[PDB]
């Protein structure tokens, strides 16, 4: 298995090496859209651009820019909306971007405050009756039920097109223990919050792609997606000791910077894999 690629680097203390070999490996492709005058407030300080030729449109003819890609996994057939946590005055985008992308699923991985500081707008409903509407989008959306466990939130929104009357339910899963240093000790949690929202049909075919956000510039969402796709990989491949986290971040990163922030990050991704896989 990777596990004794996992031991060998862990032997070695060779983490940072490897890290730095794939981010200097790492695709690089223009970002003009994203850096654009007119785009300046619809980006996040110290968060990522998205690359032109993966990023999400929106369907508007004066504005298109959202700061989202999209990561399309062929041979996994899997895709993921990667996107920054959205700003006071992007939540109608993103919800614009939900409606128009048939997400069913929004994946969060972080708190709203962290660090003492305020990581994203409080974009979602906290009270069944006081709905939010995003006037500038047109969307009305309004919580309609909340689990709180240990690990994780999820809740059940309902979005509703104010323009046709059209309403559609997505579900919210609110990951909420992520450390604000370093990453979780064991990938447990993490794991089974994975598994949590696979069960929810929110990462099917059957639906558009599943929409992932975490705070800026700090990783979480590529080793969500990372983790999902090697898993599949394994099981589908006939000979699943062929899948290589390496290989799959690399190709990932063909479609959005930032998978993967530290040599960390990457050991955690490894573990989460390598657990996961035991588990299924």
């Amino acid at each position: 298995e990777m596990e004794k690629e996992f031991e060998q680097i862990d032997k070695s203390g060779s983490w940072a090496a490897i890290y730095q070999d794939i981010r200097h490996e790492a695709s690089d492709f223009p970002c003009r859209v994203a850096k654009l005058p007119k785009n300046k407030n619809r980006n996040r300080y110290r968060d990522v651009s998205p690359f032109d030729h993966s990023r999400i449109k929106l369907h508007q003819e004066d504005n298109d820019y959202i700061n989202a890609s999209l990561i399309k996994m062929e041979e996994a057939q899997r895709s993921y909306i990667l996107t920054q946590g959205p700003l006071p005055n992007t939540c109608g985008h993103f919800w614009e971007m939900v409606w128009e992308q048939k997400s069913r699923g929004v994946v969060m991985l972080n708190r709203v405050m962290e660090k003492g500081s305020l990581k994203c707008a409080q974009y979602w409903p906290q009270k069944e009756e006081k709905e939010m509407i995003f006037e500038d989008t047109n969307l009305k959306l309004t919580l309609i039920s909340e689990d709180i466990k240990s690990y994780y939130t999820v809740r059940q929104l309902e979005l509703e097109n104010l323009t046709t009357q059209e309403t559609r339910e997505i579900l919210h899963f609110h990951y909420t223990t992520w450390p604000d240093f370093g990453v979780p000790e064991s990938p447990a949690s993490f794991l089974n919050f994975l598994f949590k929202v696979r069960e929810s049909g929110s990462l099917s075919p059957e639906h558009g792609p599943v929409v992932v956000h975490c705070s800026a510039g700090i990783g979480r969402s590529g080793t969500f997606c990372l983790a999902d796709t090697c898993l599949l990989l394994m099981d589908k491949r006939k000979d699943p000791s062929s899948v290589d986290i390496k290989k799959v971040l690399l190709e990932m990163r063909k479609f959005r910077m930032g998978l993967i922030q530290t040599a960390d990050q990457l050991r955690f991704s490894y573990l989460a894999v390598i657990e996961g896989a035991k588990f299924i």
